[PDB]
């Protein structure tokens, strides 16, 4: 039933709003926090822009939410496969996800983010995975999206 909604935006912009969203609730946490936009990564895209910021926004909140200390990482990059695949990286410092935990992650239900997110990332022909090396190590999520070029 979903269908995308296309217009053209800027995908800098998009990342540096999120950040600004995020940031103030990192501050009152004291957690640095960093944005990495890849030299090569499209600025003018053409695609869903409030699905993706979706999915940016409950990721990256997720690293802010699930961290009691250290830093987190966003980094942003181009898979490569007109059109080309953004990929998201968002690496945190929280205590690890048990490995038993990962396969249910989408489906927990208390939390809606990450099951929404997963939707939308399908509408964009893309995947979706989160991993953790495991006790103390926090946890990496990451998603490919499918977007036009401008
Ligand atoms: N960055 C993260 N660090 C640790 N656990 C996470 C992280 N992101 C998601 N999770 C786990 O995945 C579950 C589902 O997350 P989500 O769908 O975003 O819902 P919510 O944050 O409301 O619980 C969370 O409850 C949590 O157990
Ligand atoms: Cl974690």
């Amino acid at each position: 039933s979903l269908q995308l909604e296309l217009g053209t935006f800027n995908l800098h912009t998009l990342f540096r709003e999120v950040l600004n969203l995020i940031k103030p609730i990192a501050v009152v946490k004291k957690l640095p926090i960093t944005l990495n936009l890849a030299p090569d990564l499209p600025e003018f895209v053409v695609g869903d822009e409030k699905r993706l910021m979706q999915i940016i926004l409950n990721i990256v909140g997720n690293a802010v939410k699930f961290s009691k200390q250290g830093s987190i990482s966003v980094t942003a990059l181009v898979t490569k496969s007109s059109h080309f695949y953004l990929r998201v990286k968002v690496k945190d410092s929280g205590a690890g996800i048990n490995p038993q935990d990962i396969p249910k992650i989408f489906t927990k239900f208390s939390g809606l983010g990450l099951a929404i997110s997963k939707r939308f990332v399908n509408l964009m022909e893309g995947n979706i995975w989160i991993e953790s090396d495991g006790l103390g190590k926090g946890c990496t999520a990451i998603f490919d999206v499918k977007l036009g070029i401008s």
